[PDB]
C-alpha cells in the first residue's frame, strides 16, 4: 500500500509571496486585504480585495513566454517553481514518466478574456490574440509547468469553483497511490479581482460591501458579517509517494492520509442548512484516512464569511465532532487572506500542514460577535499554541455543493 | 478488486441527438457540419462548425431554470438525463451517498461569457447578470445534475481542454475502483460554436478555412487537410461497479478496463513529432487493462484534422502496435462530427462501446490522399465489419500537451 507524503511547498497570497513569509502574516493575523487599485471601482458595490503585492516573475518566466499567460497562470507557475524547487527533486530521463501534475483553477483567465473580448467588440475577430484559447483555460498552469521541468507523467485540471484545490491534491494523491505517478506537483491558481469577477460575484449578492474598512470585511461566523472577499494567489505541494521520497533524503512535511468528497445535491450557489454536504465530506475524509473525528486537532474551514455558509459549516462540525465538537480547533483563515477561490483549497491545505509543524494555529481574525447559540472553538483573533497535534483536517466547497476534505498527519 | 461497466449512455451531437441516431449516421459517414447562421460570420476566417440542430430541452429543465444556463451547460444535463434514463438506476435515501458525477469541458460558458462581458462594456457592473458565475463555470454540469437526481457521492470536473472527456470517464472509474462510489455519470460537454470560440481558435490559426465546402473540412490524415472543424454536443455515460449493475439487473454495454495518460512536454499548442506523449498514454493504458496491443481491434483517434497533429498520432500508433500496426483498424470520427473538445472524448467513447457491441467501426470520411509512408489502415470513406473484436481503445489529446487513453472490453 502507497502511502503519499508532501515534500515541497510554494505559495503566493496576499500576505506574502512565499511560503514562510505568508505563514509568518497569518501566525500574526495580519490581514492581506486592501482597496483596488488597477481598475476604476467607481460603479462597483464591492471596491477592495486580497491582492498580490509586487508580483515578480522576472527570473522565472521568459518575456515571451509572460505575454502569452493571463496572471493566473503566472502566479501558478511562480509557486509551482517555489514547490519543485523546495522538493530538491532532480528530473531526469529515467524518472520524467512518473513525475505529473494536478492543478487547476475556479474561473481562469478572466483578465485575458476580458481583454480579448473588448478587442472583438472593438476591432473584430482580427484583433483577437492568436493566444486566447491558452493565455486563458484552466489547465494551462500544468501545462507550463510540465514543459518547464520535462513531466511526463499524468496531468490533469480539475475544475470545481472553490473545491478545485481540495479535489487536485486529493486526486494527486489517488493517482499516486493508484500507482500512476510518483510525484506530482498539485495544488491552484487563481487571479478573480477584474472588473467581471468583482461586478461578478457582486452581481449574485455574494460578496461584502464594508468598503469604509475593507480589513475588517471578512469576518467569518460574525453575526456583521455580509459576504465573502475575493482573494487572489496559489498554492502548490509536491506530493510524493513515501519509499520514494525516503530514498533520496526528501524533507518531509506531513503525510497525505485522507481525502473525503461529497456533493449537497441543494442549491447551485447555497449550502443546506443542515450542512449534511459538508459533513459527508469530512465523514468520508475520517473513514479514508481510518481515524475516529476525536482524533483531529485544527480543522482549517472553507469559512468564506456568508451568512448562510458560515453557518452550514459550523452545523457540520457538530454534526461530525459531536462530544468532541467543543474540543477541536476550527478557523478560518480567509479572514486574513479573503477566498482565493480554485486556489483557496491549495493555501489552506498548506496552511494545515504547517500547523502540524510548528504546533500552532492561525486565528479567525474579526470575529467579534459570533453568532449566538454555537460553542464551538474559532481561534478567535489570537493564533494559539497547540500540544500533541497529530492530525488536521481541510475543508474547500464549491458552488454547484461539491465539497472536499483532505486530511494531513504529522510525521 | 472492483470491476467498472457502462449501463448507461446519454448524448447530443451534431449527427444526431440522441446515442442510436448519432450511432447510425456515422456508420453512414453523414458528415454533421454546416455554415454558422446564429452570428454575422462576414468577418471570420472560418465560418462553418458541427451544430446541434433543434435542440430541444422543453420536459427536461423548467423555464426558470435554463435562463441561469450556458448552452453547453444545457446540451450537458440533457445528455446526462438520457443516460440516466437510459441506464434504469433508482435512487433512492439509502443509495444516493454512493451515486455522484465526473463532468467537464474544455472552455465552458463562452455564450453568457460574451453577454455579460458585452453588457458591462455597455452600461457597467450593474449591468452583470446574478447568473454570471454558476451560468459559465465548467463544473456546473455535474452541479445541475447532482441536484436534479438527488445524488450526493463525489461531484468532480476535469477541464484538460480536448482531454477532458477521457480524463473524466477515467477518473470516473478510478473512483469506483477505489470504493469512493458505486456509480458515477461522467463525460463532459461543449458549445463553443461563438465569436470567441471561432475567432479565437481561427486567431490560433489552427481551424480549417474552407468555407466553400464545409462537409469536406475535417479530413484527417488527407494531404489537403488544413485545420480543425469546431464540433458542439455531449457525451455521458453511467459508469458503475460490477456486482452492483449486476444485481440489479442493469443492461451492461461494456466493461472499463484501462486508463492512460501522460504529458508530452513539448509544446503548449503542438505535439512532438514523434508523437511520444501520445505513444506513453495508449501504453499505460495497455499495462492498466493488462493486455497487449495486438489486443485491441480498433482505436478511435484523436485526429482532429491539423497538419502536424495527425502525424504525431499515426507515428504514435505505429510506435505502440510495431508489427500489428497494420492490422488494427484506426479511425477519426471527428471526420463527420467535428471536434467536440471537452465533449470529443465523451462522445468518442461511445462511439468506441457501441463499436464493441455492432462489431462495426464507423470511418474516416475525406480520406482522399493519405500521407505518403504510412501504412496504417485508417479505415477510409466506409464502415467496416469486424469479427472477433474483443477491445478498443479511444485517445483524446489536449491543449497543454495533456494526454489520455481508455480501453474498453467487450463484455
Ligand atoms: C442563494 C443565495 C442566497 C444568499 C443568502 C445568504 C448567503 O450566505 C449567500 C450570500 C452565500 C451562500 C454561500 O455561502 N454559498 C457558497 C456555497 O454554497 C459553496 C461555496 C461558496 C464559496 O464562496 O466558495 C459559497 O459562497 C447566498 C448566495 C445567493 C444570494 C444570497 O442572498
Ligand atoms: C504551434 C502551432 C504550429 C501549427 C502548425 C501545424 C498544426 O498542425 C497546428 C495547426 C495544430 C497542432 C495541433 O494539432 N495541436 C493540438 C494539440 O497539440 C493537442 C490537442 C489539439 C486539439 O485540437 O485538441 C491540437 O490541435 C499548429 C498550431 C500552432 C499554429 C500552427 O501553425
Amino acid at each position: 500500500k502507497r502511502r503519499v507524503v508532501v515534500t515541497g511547498l510554494g505559495m503566493l497570497s496576499p500576505v506574502g509571496n512565499t511560503v514562510e513569509s505568508t505563514w509568518k502574516a497569518l501566525l500574526a493575523g495580519q490581514s492581506g486585504i486592501s482597496l483596488i487599485d488597477h481598475f476604476d471601482t467607481s460603479a462597483y458595490a464591492t471596491k477592495f480585495a486580497g491582492l498580490v503585492k509586487d508580483f515578480n516573475c522576472e527570473d522565472i518566466i521568459s518575456r515571451k513566454e509572460q505575454r502569452k499567460m493571463d496572471a493566473f497562470i503566472q502566479y501558478g507557475i511562480v509557486a509551482g517553481v517555489q514547490a519543485m524547487q523546495d522538493s530538491g527533486l532532480e528530473i531526469t530521463e529515467e524518472n520524467a514518466t512518473r513525475i505529473g501534475a494536478a492543478i487547476g483553477s475556479g474561473i481562469g483567465g478572466l483578465g485575458l478574456i476580458e481583454e480579448n473580448h473588448t478587442s472583438l467588440m472593438n476591432g473584430g475577430p482580427r484583433k483577437i490574440s492568436p493566444f486566447f484559447v491558452p493565455s486563458t483555460i484552466v489547465n494551462m498552469v500544468a501545462g507550463h509547468l510540465t514543459i518547464m521541468y520535462g513531466l511526463r507523467g499524468p496531468s490533469i485540471s480539475i475544475a470545481t469553483a472553490a473545491t478545485s484545490g481540495v479535489h487536485n491534491i486529493g486526486h494527486a494523491a489517488r493517482i499516486i497511490a493508484y500507482g500512476d505517478a510518483d510525484v506530482m506537483v498539485a495544488g491552484g491558481a487563481e487571479k478573480a479581482s477584474t472588473p467581471l469577477g468583482v461586478g461578478g460575484f457582486g452581481a449574485a449578492r455574494a460578496l461584502s460591501t464594508r468598503n469604509d474598512n475593507p480589513q475588517a470585511a471578512s469576518r467569518p461566523w460574525d453575526k456583521e458579517r455580509d459576504g465573502f472577499v475575493l482573494g487572489d494567489g496559489a498554492g502548490m505541494l509536491v506530493l510524493e509517494e513515501y519509499e520514494h521520497a525516503k530514498k533520496r533524503g526528501a524533507k518531509i512535511y506531513a503525510e497525505l492520509v485522507g481525502f473525503g468528497m461529497s456533493s449537497d445535491a441543494y442549491h447551485m450557489t447555497s449550502p443546506p442548512e443542515n450542512g449534511a454536504g459538508a459533513a459527508l465530506a469530512m465523514a468520508n475524509a475520517l473513514r479514508d484516512a481510518g481515524i475516529e473525528a476525536s482524533q483531529i486537532g485544527y480543522v482549517n474551514a472553507h469559512g468564506t464569511s456568508t451568512p448562510a455558509g458560515d453557518k452550514a459549516e459550523a452545523q457540520a462540525v457538530k454534526t461530525i465532532f459531536g462530544e468532541a465538537a467543543s474540543r477541536v480547533l476550527v478557523s478560518s483563515t480567509k479572514s486574513m487572506t479573503g477566498h482565493l477561490l480554485g486556489a483557496a483549497g491549495a493555501v489552506e491545505s498548506i496552511y494545515s500542514i504547517l500547523a502540524l509543524r510548528d504546533q500552532a494555529v492561525p486565528p479567525t481574525i474579526n470575529l467579534d460577535n459570533p453568532d449566538e447559540g454555537c460553542d464551538l472553538d474559532f481561534v478567535p483573533h489570537e493564533a494559539r499554541q497547540v500540544s500533541g497535534m497529530e492530525y488536521t483536517l481541510c475543508n474547500s466547497f464549491g458552488f454547484g455543493g461539491t465539497n472536499g476534505s483532505l486530511i494531513f498527519k504529522k510525521i
